[PDB]
């Protein structure tokens, strides 16, 4: 219950909001959240890549989003 | 029970205290805690970004805060 | 239940899709997913090496794949 | 049960022993353990900052301490 | 159940296969898997050292191995 | 059950074997295992410091040890 991560990612996915996912190695990825589960997020643009959440620092939308 | 993280973050959120969140990659973020849950914190200023706690080193308020 | 990681990796394995596995240390590996379990993925080419998921940032297929 | 971390940190807190907390990013912090819980330690000096244990390498007291 | 890590490491141990264990800090170790458990692997050559799995990126055998 | 980490560390502690603990940040520590629990090891020499296991890569004894 009392989850914030699910509502957040689900909004970004539903509204097709472009995001930057900054990784713990300094790599910045860019795409749309196509899908997400317990341990991974699927980020689309050219191909859909599987990002491990443990590797993510911050999810930054290109636009403000509201829950 | 016996939690310290929840009371701490909830105070920073309630009192809108400006914080620095230092990440494990040396990146320093700055904003207000808008919201927080089990695995993430939502830090606001320009847009509300989702920070993974596993990526956080230290939360540093701009002012002393008391529990 | 509601898993996305298993369907994703199983597709890449079944269709023998070439992938890049980017590690949290900046190392890029390349091979085919031969096998995967709870904590590891087995990536084949010259020899089959065991990659720990906690060390993985992103799995990137050489081709789009559909679930 | 059979805990060593709690007795250790509680001693440092009770005796107000100055410590260095070395982080996994090479950052050295310095303060007094004001408080600690399951996932975080609160280190005081100028303001009380919340340090995530997953970000900590070693806790080093300025003086020997005994359990 | 459905484990792949145990069968893999147990084969390398049984057949005394020389391996490279690449760590998340870029350090490459070399030895034989003497033993392994839930959280650690014991790698032998000059002395038997205890490697934490959370620190391991990939296990790479010097020869192909089959399960 | 079927633990290898406990027997290993307990031997090093009992026999006062000098060890190098290599950390995931490249820092090499040196001391004697004074004590250990679920998440930490206490390494003695000048003062007894608390090392978090999640920060440890490998434990390397100065001498071979047998279980
Ligand atoms: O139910 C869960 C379990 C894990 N995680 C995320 O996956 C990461 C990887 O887990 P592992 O490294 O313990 C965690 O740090 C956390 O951010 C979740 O979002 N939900
Ligand atoms: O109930 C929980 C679970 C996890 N965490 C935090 O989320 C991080 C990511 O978990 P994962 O990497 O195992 C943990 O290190 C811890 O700081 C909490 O604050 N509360
Ligand atoms: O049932 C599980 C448990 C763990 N993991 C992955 O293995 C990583 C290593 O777990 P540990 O570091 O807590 C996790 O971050 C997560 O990505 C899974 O995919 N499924
Ligand atoms: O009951 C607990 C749970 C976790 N931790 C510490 O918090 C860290 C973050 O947990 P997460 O990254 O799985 C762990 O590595 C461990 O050092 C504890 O001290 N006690
Ligand atoms: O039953 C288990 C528990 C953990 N691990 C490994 O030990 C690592 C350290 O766990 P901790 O960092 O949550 C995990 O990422 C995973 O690779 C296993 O192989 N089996
Ligand atoms: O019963 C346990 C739990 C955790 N750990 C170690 O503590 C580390 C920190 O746990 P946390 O980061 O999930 C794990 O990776 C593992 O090496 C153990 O040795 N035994
Ligand atoms: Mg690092």
């Amino acid at each position: 219950g009392h989850s914030l991560q699910d509502p957040y990612l689900n909004t970004l996915r539903k509204e097709r909001v472009p995001v930057s996912i900054y990784l713990v190695n300094g790599i910045k990825l860019q795409g749309q959240i196509e899908s997400f589960a317990q341990f991974v997020i699927l980020l689309k643009n050219t191909v859909s890549q599987m990002v491990y959440k443990h590797a993510i620092s911050t999810v930054v939308p290109s636009r403000p989003v509201r829950l």
